């Protein structure tokens, strides 16, 4: 039942953002030690749990990019596409609000101590707690390339790990492996654009940060071209490229 | 046989606290490098082993919050509720004493070096070695919200990961996954209240620290409202909310 | 079909180098915190994913040393040996180029800041981002011994973990375990020669670095005897020693 | 065949020490970043691989304490006890020599730089690279208690994780879990005595260090009572206590 699937997607995406934004809030305003890998493995495993929670019901897309790609290449009911995407974005939204709710004090005490004006260009660093931003040394197009490539790999391997005709089936191991995959993508490519590769994972929380006092920079990142467009469309394009790539170069030869 | 189940719960909870309090003693008085994630993964995996050890006998609750919730929502024998809870709290108690026994010297040598008066408000930091305390920037109610929310998630996902009607069954993977789940909750929400979410895990060891020279602050944490009430009731309320939430929003649609 | 297997090997090796060279680029020019173990576990797990992706098609050698050894001891079609090796080296090549493409800016901005002349003896450190080099305290022969021994162990355990007549079969766990194995070899022996143990993993990326401005030092490492010979032949010799060792000391007694 | 089992034990124990002593050599003389947990997880997983390699043949004791305990409580052929123990100690010996062989230069260059006289009381720190020593704040008896307790837990859980009548059988997961168990014991109790809990793991390598220039301190640790007695007998006593404890408190109720 579509209502029960939307609920699952809502919770799954929210669970996913709870752990992800959470560990990043601990790093930013709680002063917890975290390396590029640890942050990546936490996000990865968080997504793994999200999957174990909802796969049996919704099928666990938990990513607009994944939903659009499954529709175009895995015969996913198009009537289910928008309902899913609205659930995904809504859960990420609420989850971000929940993480902020619990860390509320640390955000303010940190900004006061370090004289950070929320909403200013310098507050993008803490805004990073919720959504992704581009590394200082790269521009809009370079950043678009990154999200595109990595999401392609994400989609491609998600299919590979779930393709029962490819090598020994993984069974209950599938979700976990999808987690570690996300982990390594986040550790190898993360420093460039924050390995968003999920429109819902980035837009929802960005909208939240926008309401919470970060204003326009939550969307622009303090740049000329509004950055939110990259985590929005880059993942979608790449998820399609990846899904196509698998069916052509690997599936076709199974 | 109830006596054999209580023994299992006693050992399981103790095993769990052995690893948990242990890695935190190494961090505090042994000077070992540990980040927020490592401390979390150790606790998580420690609980995973505890489960593998006792699941076959007691069913591995190892948490008063989990026992009360299983009683109210999983048809758990109420006659078994109190015997279990007393075993859980007793094992955590003894385990804490055991960890202190082995680290005895490091505690004293550390307090002498850093001129720390055990029992004083400043000794709460080392008391943290055994039980949980609230982050400096939050109060009693904020802290209650945290334990409540997270334990709800703990219970909810524990059911999800063990619900054989939800997606592919995890089989022998269940305990491990429950461990990583605990890991990510500890890494995303830990800095706020020490991710207690287990009345026995906190009260028992607090009682121990109280006897060992930490006195009243072991319970108060050096605050106006006695802090031990949060890890005591917050987890119980949340475990019920979580258990309810799963049966309603997910189980109902399986 | 050999064409589909070469494609799989190309992608597998490239996937493997994407994650590996990637996390090392983040460490070198992105300033991400990574310890010897984290770098090792990322490489390890990256190789694990590579396997899950191609095992069903090519058989997932993803290593010239492994291919030559399977030919000589596992009855691998010799007609398939060279096609495989050219695919492996080509994927590692392209993958390295891809990682450089995405990190392009960080490389230049880093070299400008730290006044590093690409191609100079001092730039070998960043060249390390792609291929392996010998620790300052050891020479050509010592370095050859290291790659030789470790690859022997790599091959030996790869066979052990996939030998269904050895203990309980691992099933879908095999790849993952091969990953952790690679992880521990990288953490225990890594600081000596960068745990290359894969001719394709080192030569391809070295050739890339050579074209990208590192010139001759990409091959020499800034030493008297051209270093590329060690990751080239050392792994091959060892993979044979390891494969032999297993069949003799372990397989023979199963 | 007993000869093939001794060979397996020899290699298994050696594999185990290769990874363990190796990561500790990287930490000491290679300057690699490693926290208490990482060192522990590497040892743990190293032992996990050792098991996967030999379980099918020898049964993978790889520990004199485990062999004596299996004999007394798991009906292990006593004729096989000494042959096993001599193999275990011999492999650990050779493995240590192998790790020193590969890290040879780093040991000398480090000692010269930091003006460390091998064999002196101050060189025990580097000797620690091979075997275990007691934390500065504890004595012989305190140290004996630690090894005793922890090995008991090691044995107890090894039985629990392999006891097919206890909860769902772990199957191919058993070795890995035994690894993480070792990991958490090393992270929670490691700083006290180096979590030896394996006579062969400590005596063999100590004998090696003794020959390599560390002399008498390799055995004494620079203390009044020769320290090697603790990792020698403490583990054996505890392994028996643990094995007994499981059969009584858990097995009896299955
Ligand atoms: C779940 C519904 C959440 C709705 C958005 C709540 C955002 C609360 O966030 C608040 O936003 C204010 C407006 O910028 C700021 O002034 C406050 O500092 C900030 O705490
Ligand atoms: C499902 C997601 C659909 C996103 C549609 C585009 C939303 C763009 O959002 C807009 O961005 C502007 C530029 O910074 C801001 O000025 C506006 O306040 C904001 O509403
Ligand atoms: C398993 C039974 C354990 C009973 C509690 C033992 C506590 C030992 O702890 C001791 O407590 C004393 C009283 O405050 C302090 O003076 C000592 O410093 C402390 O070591
Ligand atoms: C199963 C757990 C039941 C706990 C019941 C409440 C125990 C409260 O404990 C009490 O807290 C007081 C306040 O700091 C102290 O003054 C007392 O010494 C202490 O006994
Ligand atoms: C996939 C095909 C890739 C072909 C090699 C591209 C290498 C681009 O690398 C470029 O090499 C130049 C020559 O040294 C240097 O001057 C530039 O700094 C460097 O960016
Ligand atoms: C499949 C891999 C085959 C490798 C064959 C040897 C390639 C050696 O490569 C050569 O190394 C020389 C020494 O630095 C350089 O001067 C040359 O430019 C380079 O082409
Ligand atoms: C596998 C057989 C190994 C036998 C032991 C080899 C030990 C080599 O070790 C050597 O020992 C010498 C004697 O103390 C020292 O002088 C050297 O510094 C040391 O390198
Ligand atoms: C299977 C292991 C049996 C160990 C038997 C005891 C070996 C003790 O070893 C001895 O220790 C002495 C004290 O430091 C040294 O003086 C001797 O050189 C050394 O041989």
């Amino acid at each position: 039942t579509l209502k029960g699937q939307c609920i699952a997607e809502f919770l799954g995406t929210g669970l996913l953002i709870f752990f992800g934004v959470g560990c990043v809030a601990a790093l930013k305003v709680a002063g917890a030690s975290f390396g590029q890998w640890e942050i990546s493995v936490i996000w990865g495993l968080g997504v793994a749990m999200a999957i174990y929670l909802t796969a049996g019901v919704s099928g666990a897309h938990l990513n607009p990019a994944v939903t659009i790609a499954l529709w175009l290449f895995a015969c996913f009911d198009k009537r289910k596409v928008i309902p899913f995407i609205v659930s995904q974005v809504a859960g990420a939204f609420c989850a971000a609000a929940l993480v902020y709710g619990l860390y509320y004090n640390l955000f303010f005490d940190f900004e006061q101590t370090h004289h950070i004006v929320r909403g200013s260009v310098e507050s993008v660093d803490l805004a990073g707690t919720f959504s992704t931003y581009p590394n200082p040394h790269i521009n809009f197009v370079q950043a678009f390339a990154v999200e595109m490539v990595i999401t392609a790999i994400l989609m491609g391997l998600i299919l590979a790990l779930t393709d029962d005709g490819n090598g020994v089936p993984r069974g209950p191991l599938a979700p976990l492996l999808i987690g570690l995959l996300i982990a390594v993508i986040g550790a190898s490519m993360g420093p460039l654009t924050g390995f968003a590769m999920n429109p819902a994972r980035d837009f929802g929380p960005k909208v939240f940060a926008w309401l919470a006092g970060w204003g326009n920079v939550a969307f622009t990142g303090g740049r000329d071209i509004p950055y939110f467009l990259v985590p929005l469309f880059g993942p979608i394009v790449g998820a399609i490229v990846g899904a196509f790539a698998y069916r052509k170069l690997i599936g076709r030869h199974l």
